[PDB]
């Protein structure tokens, strides 16, 4: 809509209070005109048409239960375009500050979020496998991350290319959340799963197989349930990844940490010039390695950081 720049205030779905920038004509809308294009929350009603409304509210003050997964779905979304612009210099997923548009309150007792090629589309769970999904900031990363990886590698969503397309989603919506420095963590999904059971989630970077998860690529996943494994055969890129940043052993294959950003760096660098829509994990390895050999020379420690990261989850 047209109108005025504002700012105004509410609750997230973990009853933390947060200020949101918001735009004024007659109703104040879930609109911040500050990032790019602007970022557009909208209210699905329980259904599943998309985009539903753009979100209005009288007063400019989100404290309503009703309004905490917009609050958060529209807060986290400029979290995570910050992340981008300040660290990769990437202006939202496009890299033309294209418009960032969500939707809450999809559909009724809804387990999931998803990207779905225009949009960011939360439900809010049925209360006991998940609270609304918006709440978790690297849940919206996550998706987030689908819509960069659209715009960038292209990486098709089946089998190990859609493995390292959901393992690039966890990479940077973890990395989003340590950026956030909001109690971060190498897990996917903490702050939204099972409300009745404390410390689980929905995945692991740092211990995949403590859910199931595949930590090497002889473990990987070869039938073809859930897109040929996509969210499961993720665990050995997420496993190498969280060697890459935090170094260990593992399968007695000894890697040497470089920390965060180089890992930011480098998969990002693979992702925006080196992945294809086909890639396999042993391209995403020779990806990687050509990346931190850009970034910090062919003999140097990230390079043969990487390469032994890779070496640990048996990718070659
Ligand atoms: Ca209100
Ligand atoms: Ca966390
Ligand atoms: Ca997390
Ligand atoms: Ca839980
Ligand atoms: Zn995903």
């Amino acid at each position: 809509i047209t109108g005025t720049s504002t700012v105004g205030v509410g609750r997230g779905v973990l009853g933390d209070q947060k200020n949101i920038n918001t735009t004024y004509s007659t109703y104040y809308y879930l609109q911040d005109n500050t990032r790019g294009n602007g970022i557009f929350t909208y209210d699905a009603k329980y259904r599943t048409t998309l985009p539903g409304s753009l979100w209005a509210d009288a007063d400019n003050q989100f404290f309503a239960s009703y309004d905490a997964p917009a609050v958060d779905a529209h807060y986290y979304a400029g979290v995570t375009y910050d992340y981008y612009k300040n660290v990769h210099n990437r202006l939202s997923y496009d890299g033309n500050n294209a418009a960032i548009r969500s939707s809450v309150h999809y559909s009724q007792g809804y387990n999931n979020a998803f990207w779905n090629g225009s949009q960011m589309v939360y439900g809010d769970g049925d209360g006991q496998t998940f609270i609304p999904l918006s709440g978790g900031i690297d849940v919206v990363a996550h998706e987030l991350t689908h819509a960069v990886t659209d715009y960038t590698a292209g990486l098709i969503y089946q089998n190990e290319s859609g493995a390292i397309n959901e393992a690039i989603s966890d990479i940077f919506g973890t990395l989003v959340e340590f950026y956030a420095n909001k109690n971060p963590d190498w897990e996917i999904g903490e702050d939204v799963y099972t409300p009745g059971i404390s410390g689980d989630s929905l995945r692991s970077m740092s211990d995949p197989a403590k859910y199931g998860d595949p930590d090497h690529y002889s473990k990987r996943y070869t039938g073809t349930q859930d897109n040929g494994g996509v969210h499961i055969n993720s665990g050995i890129i997420n496993k190498a990844a969280y060697l890459i940043s935090q170094g260990g052993t593992h399968y007695g294959v000894s890697v040497v940490g470089i920390g965060r950003d180089k890992l930011g760096k480098i998969f990002y660098r693979a992702l925006t010039q080196y992945l294809t829509p086909t890639s396999n994990f042993s391209q995403l390895r020779a990806a990687a390695v050509q990346s931190a050999t850009d970034l910090y020379g062919s003999t140097s420690q990230e390079v043969a950081s990487v390469k032994q990261a890779f070496d640990a989850v048996g990718v070659k």
